[PDB]
């Protein structure tokens, strides 16, 4: 079972913006999760070949990872904060769907998600 192409990070005809909320999602949210000791499995698309998970992309039909989110934010790919928040939530949900409670990867996702939620709680009002 092969790896699919990664999610889109560039699309010139897609409408996109910089908003103060999206700037916060890069400078605070992404930066905080990316530096965490448990970030590494989430910093790029899941390599189902190298990890020997031939079922991964048969089960996970909306893949997402922080490498992709990082490129999207750096490329100003998003229209709004909700689109980016959805990508994070998709990432965590995929992990919980594929794995089982108490697995190392789930504990790692849970730690990152706790911080994500703490930072989103302080999302600035749009300017
Ligand atoms: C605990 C462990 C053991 C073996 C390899 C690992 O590294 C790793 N790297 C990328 C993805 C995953 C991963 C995800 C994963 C990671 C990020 C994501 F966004 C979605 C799924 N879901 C399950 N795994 C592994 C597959 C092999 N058996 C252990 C669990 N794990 C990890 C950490």
């Amino acid at each position: 079972s092969m790896n699919p192409p990664p999610p889109e990070t560039s699309n010139p005809n897609k409408p996109k913006r910089q908003t103060n909320q999206l700037q916060y999602l890069l400078r605070v949210v992404l930066k905080t999760l990316w530096k965490h000791q448990f970030a590494w499995p989430f910093q790029q698309p899941v390599d189902a070949v190298k990890l020997n998970l031939p079922d991964y992309y048969k089960i996970i039909k909306t893949p997402m990872d922080m490498g992709t989110i990082k490129k999207r934010l750096e490329n100003n790919y998003y229209w709004n904060a909700q689109e980016c928040i959805q990508d994070f939530n998709t990432m965590f949900t995929n992990c919980y769907i594929y794995n089982k409670p108490g697995d190392d990867i789930v504990l790692m996702a849970e730690a990152l998600e706790k911080l994500f939620l703490q930072k989103i709680n302080e999302l600035p009002t749009e300017e």
